[PDB]
């Protein structure tokens, strides 16, 4: 259930910056039809930083409601204060979400022991499966394999979204955890490599606009058909890269709009609209992918 | 002028349950008044801004302002990674008595230079208070470049920057793009004296929590061009400048304050955790090197 192509879904907005349900419905219908394994709601790509606690909870519950049992929903529950993370987590207990994605605290740079006590306290206040999430380029801290191994012994700590793009982390973690600990890439451009080394899937921004390809690529990787997966990956590589040509989710929201998947590409400050150059680049990447 | 010299990034002292401890904060503020500290930054990074909710944050700022009682200026930490949050935090301290705001680049969501421009511009437009930008890429994932600083210096109440890269070339890259009354403050204790000798006007300092008079003298000596004497102080303090980050700030400086008798307990809020045995030994030796123990 926590394997294959998982979309880190955008939070579509109207021109005032409020959540646009009609657009989110369209995306969720698109992912059900495309074979996406699951939806991560209000991750980084979903602009977690700029939704307040109640808007955040509302978007997750909206996503769950619209999913209507057709596709599993994983809630973004990360926070850089352990009390905030527990409170967010408790908000979704017994909601119908199948698990949580909880990022290492950002900006206050805790120690490895700080991360251990942080994630352990979170896990002790829920029954939901917990997927750790490491992305040092955003957070200023690096959850190391040693610490992941300590945390994997905690009951409902069940996997990790590893977004460093450092592919040596795959088997560094795998040798410290049990066979059913889930290893998920959080870096689209290196995700097929990550799977070929033993990863079980990807929590993906590219899947927002290339869901069918991403789902088939990940299934082929799972079946060991890496040559066939790489043909898809190469079609998608310009998107993997150029969806970060400006701060995510600025490009992917523009791309969703360009494809008719959402009504507007509006974001909340401090995100700002895509530049002329960025549109040109993302459009070429979408054309390279065969989507335009 | 008011934003020069030694400015303490003051800890938020807590009791054993993690609640703000007014009695320890009062002692610290009296200590800074007697030590000649130029100003207090309230609820910055060293003050555990992340783990105080909006009401606790505002309460700590108002407490610090009340305890200072006009004896020393107070600068409120008002940064946020959502612009709406930053405006709302800023609006809370309008006409409170604080003299200015310290506002960090959005963290975790990694905005562009244009996003930083619009962020800080929108903030400045919702306040009459002086704004001090704060760049610390090692924490935020985001680097406010001098060109963008120069753009923002043209917004009238954006009046300075706390530059915490430790990259000393930024001093004059910024200074040549701004007017001469734009304030340049180090946010990196180990390189602060270097920063001032290159033209910086002061430092927003963690070391000043426990070596306030030394830090006040070092900055005043630097300001008067007495760099040889300032360097003597800096070498007394350099192990502290470094070892107060031997573990995540403010874990070492809070333990040092407790060991010096300045606060009652060294308690923090998760995901900060208590100082290790090795860390205590390292920080004690640095305190002894400064002559403080
Ligand atoms: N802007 C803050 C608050 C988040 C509120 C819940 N989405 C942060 O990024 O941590
Ligand atoms: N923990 C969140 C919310 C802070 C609330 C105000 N001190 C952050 O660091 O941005
Ligand atoms: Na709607
Ligand atoms: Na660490
Ligand atoms: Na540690
Ligand atoms: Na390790
Ligand atoms: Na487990
Ligand atoms: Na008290
Ligand atoms: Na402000
Ligand atoms: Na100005
Ligand atoms: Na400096
Ligand atoms: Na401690």
């Amino acid at each position: 259930m926590f394997t294959g192509s998982i979309v880190a879904i955008v939070t579509p907005m109207d021109e005032k910056g409020n959540v646009c349900r009609a657009s989110l419905k369209k995306l969720i219908d698109y992912h059900v039809a495309s074979g996406t394994s699951a939806i991560v709601s209000v991750g980084t790509t979903g602009e977690s930083a700029t939704l307040n606690h109640d808007e955040h909870a509302d978007v997750v519950m909206m996503t769950l409601d619209l999913a209507d049992g057709r596709i599993p929903v994983i809630a973004g529950t990360g926070a850089n204060a352990t009390a905030e993370a527990i409170s967010l987590t408790q908000r979704f207990n017994d909601s119908g979400i199948v698990g949580c994605l909880t990022v290492t605290p950002y900006y206050n740079r805790p120690s490895q022991e700080g991360l251990y006590q942080h994630f352990k306290a979170i896990a002790e206040h829920t029954d939901l499966p917990q997927i750790l999430y490491n992305v040092p380029s955003r957070t200023g801290c690096d959850l190391l394999p040693e610490t992941v191994g300590r945390l994997a012994k905690v009951k409902n700590i069940i996997g990790i979204k590893e977004a460093t793009g450092n592919l040596t982390r795959v088997n560094q973690i795998k040798e410290l955890v049990s066979d059913d600990f889930v290893l998920l890439s959080g870096d689209d451009a290196s995700a097929l490599d990550f799977m070929q080394l033993g990863g079980h899937g990807v929590i993906s921004v590219t899947a927002n606009v290339a869901a069918r390809d991403m789902a088939q690529m990940c299934k082929l990787a799972a079946e060991g058909h890496f040559a066939e997966a790489r043909v898809i990956n190469q079609r998608l590589m310009p998107l993997h890269n150029k969806l970060f040509v400006e701060p995510n989710p600025i490009p992917v929201k523009w791309a969703c709009k360009e494809l008719g998947l959402v009504a507007t590409d509006t974001l909340r400050l401090p995100m700002t609209p895509i530049t002329d150059s960025g549109r040109e680049t993302v459009r070429a990447a979408l054309k390279h992918a065969g989507l335009l």
